[PDB]
């Protein structure tokens, strides 16, 4: 007895949503402070926060080989949240021939096969054969550079970072090691980058109609029994990428406002020793690399402050040979009614927290001019709240405009808050056309730990100096 007009016209019946049946959902950011500051001791710490969108269609989907057994060419699976999570459910019922076809060079021809029972094991066996007989026949033992599917991206929330990097973050924070409490608290910083190193791919020839896929003793009645409906309909599996995973993650607790651009230049080459806050940066940074293997098992995590030693990680698994041996990476589907490629929409909101550090500092005055010296020392106190609202304290040196003789000295202590420095010194020439004379006029001083200004000489000449220890 035959189905197959049966199960066509109930999978031609299905009516849904392509993008609806496998959207994610992320987060939905509330309420958040935009800017914040907060004296610790010797610092100020600013934080910024700016509520951001990710919203993307990935239609690679990563494998996690925990269950999979599900995932192959030309496997069917539901199209249901579990998809969306890496987590496919298999629809497994008997199946008519199939066609799969690899794409290592050089081979017929010999490249396409059809196999007779479309199971996990028969492909699997037929895939490892093809595989095979390329090393023997094909490749001359030459090692095959690997096509690199990479994506990177600093990381704020669960949601956020997997949505950017295309990958489950159960597997990057299970194998990197993510603190989401301490980068929130803006008292890290982290980028991840993930090297999807494909080394050959196999797909499987698109069904004509639905029912080409199943045997005739098939019937719809059996699929619904397998999850099949509206809400998860069918998804047959057209094309699997194998190869090798490489994850990087570059963190720190530097509080410069350049890491990112350290972090993304380091991943970019070994130019980043030529450069100067970069370089120190990364030296107050610590690398992980991870590889996958084939199962939990057999993952493997380096820790290292040499990032060369990243380098070379990268490097060792982005070529095939006999020895350099693949798993399946990703993979991408098509709804078994439509053969419309099966995206997911990855949509979320986050915060994007920034943090940086300010250092208090000293103004140190030397008058040792042989004169009446006044001086006239302004700066702000920058702070903020309660809605990240700048508020701006003016201040002001007390003896601003007394007269001081000398020798004279004392020392200006500014908050490390503190903006907009001004620093000015005059000194009485007792000459009827310039009765008072600038000796500094600067300006627009830089915070540093000790404002060390200096003035001396005669009346007629003046003359001193600000400078920075």
């Amino acid at each position: 007895e035959d189905h197959t007009e049966e199960i066509n016209d109930k999978i031609y019946s299905l009516n849904y949503n392509e993008l609806e049946v496998l959207a994610k959902n992320g987060e939905t950011i509330e309420n958040f402070v935009p800017k914040e500051g907060v004296k610790k001791a010797d610092k100020f710490i600013v934080i910024e926060r700016k509520k951001k969108n990710i919203n993307t269609t990935p239609v690679d989907i990563s494998i996690i080989d925990s269950v999979t057994d599900r995932t192959y060419p030309a496997a069917l699976q539901l199209a249901n949240k579990g998809f969306t999570e890496n987590k496919p459910d298999a629809v497994v019922t008997k199946r008519n021939p199939q066609k799969i076809h690899i794409d290592l060079p050089g081979m017929g021809d010999k490249a396409t096969v059809e196999v007779n029972d479309p199971t996990y094991a028969n492909v699997s066996t037929a895939i490892d054969n093809l595989v095979n007989q390329w090393h023997d026949n094909y490749s001359g033992g030459n090692t095959l550079p690997a096509r690199t599917q990479y994506t990177e991206s600093m990381v704020y929330s669960k949601s956020q970072i997997e949505a950017a990097l295309n990958v489950n973050s159960k597997i990057l924070d299970g194998t990197l090691g993510i603190d989401f409490k301490s980068i929130s608290k803006g008292e890290k910083k982290v980028m991840i980058a993930a090297y999807k190193q494909i080394f050959y791919t196999v797909s499987a020839n698109l069904p004509n109609n639905p029912a080409d896929v199943f045997d005739k003793s098939v019937t719809f009645k059996e699929l619904q029994r397998k999850g099949v409906s509206n809400e998860a309909p069918p998804l047959f599996v057209s094309n699997v990428a194998y190869g090798r995973t490489v994850f990087v993650k570059l963190e720190t607790s530097s509080k410069s406002n350049d890491v990112e651009a350290a972090f993304s230049a380091a991943l970019k080459g070994t130019d980043v020793k030529t450069n100067g806050k970069y370089s120190d940066i990364l030296e107050n940074s610590s690398f992980t690399a991870v590889v996958l293997g084939g199962d939990a098992a057999e993952h493997n995590k380096v820790v290292t402050k040499d990032f060369d030693v990243i380098r070379n990680v990268i490097k060792d698994n982005a070529t095939f040979s006999r020895k350099n041996p693949a798993y399946p990476i990703s993979y991408t589907s098509v709804f078994l009614k439509n053969n419309k490629i099966a995206g997911v929409n990855n949509r979320t909101e986050y915060v994007e927290t920034t943090s940086t550090e300010y250092t208090s500092g000293k103004i140190n005055l030397s008058h040792q001019g042989a004169y009446v010296a006044q001086y006239e020392i302004l700066w702000d106190e920058i702070n903020y709240d309660d809605k990240g609202k700048e508020v701006i304290t003016k201040r002001r040196w007390d003896n601003n405009w007394y007269s001081k003789t000398s020798p004279f000295s004392t020392v200006i202590p500014l908050g490390a808050n503190s903006r907009n420095i001004r620093i000015m010194a005059r000194e009485c020439t007792g000459l009827a056309w310039e009765w008072w004379r600038k000796v500094i006029d600067e300006r627009d001083v830089k915070l540093s730990k000790e404002i060390n200004v200096n003035i001396s000489g005669s009346t007629l000449s003046p003359y001193g100096s600000i400078t920075y220890k």
